[PDB]
């Protein structure tokens, strides 16, 4: 069978908490009232939800209400658990309200409102300092809540809300967050398929917070190399291939045969046999004001196949690729 592996961090903090904290299915929602909310106008959406600016009525102050369909709504007491555990955390979003439509019974999260800025402009202006500052803006978040017990399990551009104006960062939709419990095997159809890790890929379930370490390798590599997504894979089988044709096919062996982890019977026919890349090999005369050697350790230190050799968001907050960050 597979060798289990524990996070080498936090790996007792929700043992040590009473059983209310992480025991979502006991957890009573109170509801709210949703005639406290004028919907003014749609910021976004996506499969599992519609999100409206507006207005609480009551206080006359903007918020943002998500609204949640079907599948989102199915685990919406462990999300809400996670959003309150979590709650005034750094830049964590806050949420303000838990409402229910009385005539479609749909549930919506209501939060502080983030005042965004457009995402593909974020994308294609950022500059090399900025990345490094949004990067420790989010390992802030992601420190806070593995500390508490929590992965996000979810990470991605998508994900982070950004108030460039005031240099404000919020890490949002936590609808596929887990507590982490040393031993628990866990459903492997999480995240977003070119962030997913290669625990993720290769069906490993007894993984940790060293999962969203690995998403935010990809958001990085992606952002540095201007390339979305830096893994293209056209499946989850393909993605492990396009992970494969850069960090190599002998380091992904050794990392299966660490865990004993047993692949697909067509494994050598799929991954066929690969080098290892040189990161040089994806810089570029548009994205070299962008790469530094400190950001190449520091990604290399992130993409590994093995989670329990990556960097944890609090060792990476140490790294000298934020040396030039003002703390
Ligand atoms: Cl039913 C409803 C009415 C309202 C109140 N008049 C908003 C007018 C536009 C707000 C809201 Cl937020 C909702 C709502 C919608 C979907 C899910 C939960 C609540
Ligand atoms: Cl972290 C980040 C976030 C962004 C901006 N995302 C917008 C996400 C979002 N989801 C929404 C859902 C509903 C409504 C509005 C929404 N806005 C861009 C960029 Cl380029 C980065 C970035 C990437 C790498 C390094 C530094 C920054
Ligand atoms: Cl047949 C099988 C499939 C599985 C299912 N995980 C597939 C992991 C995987 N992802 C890939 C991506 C690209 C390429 C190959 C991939 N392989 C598990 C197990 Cl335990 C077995 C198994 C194998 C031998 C003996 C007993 C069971």
């Amino acid at each position: 069978g597979p060798v289990p592996s524990r996070a080498r961090v936090y790996t007792d903090v929700n043992t040590h908490r009473p059983s209310e904290y992480w025991d979502y299915e006991s957890h009573v929602v109170e509801w709210g009232n949703q005639d406290d909310y004028q919907l003014v106008r749609k910021l976004g959406r996506g499969k599992y939800s519609e999100v409206f600016e507006a207005i609480n009525i009551t206080n006359n102050e903007k918020v943002v209400v998500k609204i949640l369909k079907p599948v989102a709504a199915a685990k919406i007491k462990r999300e809400i658990k996670i959003l309150e555990n979590l709650r005034g955390g750094p830049n964590i979003i806050t949420l303000a309200d838990i409402v229910k439509d009385p005539v479609s019974r749909t549930p919506a999260l209501v939060f502080e409102h983030v005042n965004n800025t457009d995402f593909k402009q974020l994308y294609q202006t950022l500059t090399d300092y900025d990345i490094r500052f949004y990067m420790y803006e989010i390992l802030k978040a992601l420190d806070y809540c593995h500390s508490m017990g929590i992965m996000h399990r979810d990470v991605k551009p998508h994900n982070v809300m950004i108030d460039h104006e005031h240099r404000k960062l919020r890490l949002i939709d936590w609808g596929l967050a887990e507590f982490y419990h040393p031993g628990q095997e866990y459903n492997v159809r999480v995240a977003s398929r070119y962030f997913k890790g290669p625990e993720l890929l290769v069906d490993y379930q007894m993984y940790d917070y060293s999962l969203d370490m690995w998403s935010l390798g990809c958001m990085l590599a992606s952002m540095i190399f201007r390339k979305e997504p830096f893994f293209h894979g056209h499946d989850n089988y393909d993605q492990l291939v396009r992970i494969a044709k850069v960090l190599g096919t002998e380091d992904l062996y050794d990392y299966i045969d660490k865990y004993n982890i047993e692949l697909d019977p067509r494994f050598n026919d799929i991954l066929g046999r690969h080098s290892r890349k040189r990161w040089e090999r994806f810089v570029h005369s548009e994205n070299q004001h962008l790469v530094s050697p400190e950001a190449l350790d520091f990604l290399d230190k992130l993409l590994r196949y093995d989670h329990q050799s990556r960097l944890t968001a609090r060792e990476a907050m140490e790294h000298p690729y934020f040396y030039t960050v003002v703390k």
